[PDB]
């Protein structure tokens, strides 16, 4: 049985024509051995490749391509399974430099391909991570049926954000929120979590039930990086005032497409979403910057020092936990007052 | 001064090759007259068009193309301003049927164009409407600066949704939330509001300060349509149990594109967002399904019967409603009825 995959990628740095030639000859040699055929196109710093052959041979090759140093931001766009006919039966690997094609009748198609691909790469950034995952796996996200899944829900947001927005100019708030989002997204994604959306200054993400310790480590790493950042910058930098609170919950959530023709999105539905947001808010009243449910605790295997913060009610009460490592070295009320007083000019 | 634009669209059904030819014939005549050049391509049910010429000539033509019933789901991908040279100076409008091209050396580029565009159209379905607007207006959403704007913030969600999710099968929950979202989104959009996002079962939207009355009307209309729905369906249908609460607030919010190269989103930043969400939760404790701030009230000019609900801690703020938002039911009895109905 044969398959065919298509992917796009960003060429790492500036790549010479001779090293692009060094991809072609090795590809031709290996693909002839593996009975692989396909085409490699490049255009304005982007690679396009189509690979076809028996499934095991194609998957082995794509695993190696994925770790190749010469390109990055790799997104597989389409996978066709159990294909009847090869698309390029005579090309072990045909390389086409679309930049060098100056023919007048191909310029329209070449222009459209560059415009649509560059637009595609922008849109990719706005997708929930789950959608990018499904596309990478060759699954059309629009046709996926919703599933009840077990997830750890993550919410983190900015301490005293109302004071920051009240006292800072808009451009300074934007720099600060972008930095916060950049840090959260990088760390969540490094631990295998999936960012779902930004809501105001809040980052929403999920982890699997096998990722309880990764979820805690994510949260502590966020807190740790913010603490580092506050003493890295000057006192006139609003980043000097950036703190977070984090809530985690665990439960059954429905994951999938929701909405209508007018607006559709990837959503997560279930009690755990509300609980994680409420625990995120509760950290304001706690001497800890991370709060989570008993269910999150049961998903952890590491030797955390779990601390029981008692039962709290969520708009029936739920046990709230934290870890000793999440303890605040500051008093939260004193810090929100310091933030306001730091931003006071009078 | 000249501009160049590129858009993609979905060919409307039943569009034959003779009709596409007539499009080319008229385009050539009009574009020659207006000194417009470009190319029209089609492939597997999609149009691609590049248009270039003087700003006003191009804009007037594009406004016409926007209302042409021979295509739908039009997205202007890119606008180049102050172009120096035309890309197709000799083609008033060259029509290219990519479906008919069988040349072997073109097949790779044709295949990739179809793959990437179809994937692009999937991604578009998940994009924030505000980002799709910016792209259509030729604005780079990754570089355009967020702005401080005055907005009415709208928050609604489903009453006792925890009980619904606890007691219903997945496919039934999905049908129910989709219906709720479809109703909210259609009404908000009909009144000129902008749905921002879905957060769980919650709908977040915004209106301008000139849209105070429209925000109240939207809210009452959603409540009204849910009431209609509950007595349209049978008692075994979970939609029979669908109620909403709505909060509105007014304030300054930063609106824009935020994040990093790893993940972007469109967001509204400001205290008004939290206030609207807390007033939405407060309706559970109120004999009204709509609650809003003094600031919202000041944005209204219609002759509502405003009702003061006293100061509430969300310093406490004055909460208001309108007489029409009164609940004909007792909220705690409804939540107990939802629990009991699903037993
Ligand atoms: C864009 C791109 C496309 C590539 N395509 C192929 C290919 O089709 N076949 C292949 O064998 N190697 C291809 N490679 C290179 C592989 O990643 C790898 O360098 C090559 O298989 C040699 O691996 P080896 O020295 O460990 O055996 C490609 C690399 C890049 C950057
Ligand atoms: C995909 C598509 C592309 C079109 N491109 C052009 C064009 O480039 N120039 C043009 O005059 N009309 C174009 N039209 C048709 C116009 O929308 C309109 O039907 C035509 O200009 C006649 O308009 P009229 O009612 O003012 O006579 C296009 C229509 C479609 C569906
Ligand atoms: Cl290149
Ligand atoms: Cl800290
Ligand atoms: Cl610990
Ligand atoms: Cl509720
Ligand atoms: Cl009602
Ligand atoms: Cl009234
Ligand atoms: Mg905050």
């Amino acid at each position: 049985m044969m398959k065919r995959l298509v992917y796009i990628s960003k060429i790492s740095g500036h790549l010479s024509l001779e090293e692009i030639q060094r991809i072609g000859k090795v590809s031709i040699k290996n693909n002839q051995r593996d009975n692989i055929t396909g085409v490699l196109l490049y255009l304005q710093g982007l690679f396009f490749q189509i690979l076809e052959g028996e499934n095991e041979k194609v998957d082995k090759l794509y695993k190696k391509i994925l770790v190749d140093d010469r390109h990055t931001n790799i997104l597989c766009l389409k996978t066709e399974y159990d294909i009847t006919d090869r698309m390029f039966p005579n090309w072990a690997m045909k390389t086409i430099n679309l930049n060098e094609n100056s023919e007048l009748m191909i310029q329209p198609i070449k222009s459209l391909l560059q415009t649509i691909t560059q637009s595609h790469r922008v849109l990719e950034k706005y997708m929930p991570a789950r959608v990018i995952y499904l596309i990478n796996q060759g699954i059309n996200p629009l046709t996926v049926e919703p599933q009840l899944v077990e997830k750890i829900i993550f919410f983190s947001d900015i301490l005293a954000f109302s004071t920051l927005t009240e006292k800072l100019p808009v451009n300074e708030v934007v720099i600060l929120v972008n930095r916060y989002f950049s840090i959260c997204t990088r760390i969540i994604s490094a631990y295998g979590g999936e960012v779902t959306k930004f809501i105001g200054d809040c980052v929403m993400a999920s982890f699997t039930k096998e990722q309880g310790d990764a979820a805690i480590r994510t949260s502590l790493d966020i807190i740790s990086e913010l603490k580092q950042l506050r003493h890295h910058v000057e006192a006139t930098n609003p980043l000097h005032l950036l703190y977070t609170g984090i809530g985690l919950s665990y439960g059954h959530v429905i994951e999938g497409n929701m909405g209508s023709s007018l607006k559709m999105d990837h959503t997560l539905l279930g009690d755990a979403v509300n609980v994680a947001a409420r625990l995120e808010a509760l950290t304001r009243q706690l001497p800890y910057a991370l709060a989570f449910t008993a269910g999150v605790k049961k998903c952890c295997q590491a030797q955390w020092t779990f601390i029981n913060l008692g039962a709290h009610q969520v708009k029936e009460a739920i046990e709230v936990y934290t870890v000793n490592e999440a303890q605040k070295y500051y008093d939260t009320l004193q810090i929100t007052q310091l933030i306001r007083q730091t931003l006071e000019n009078d």
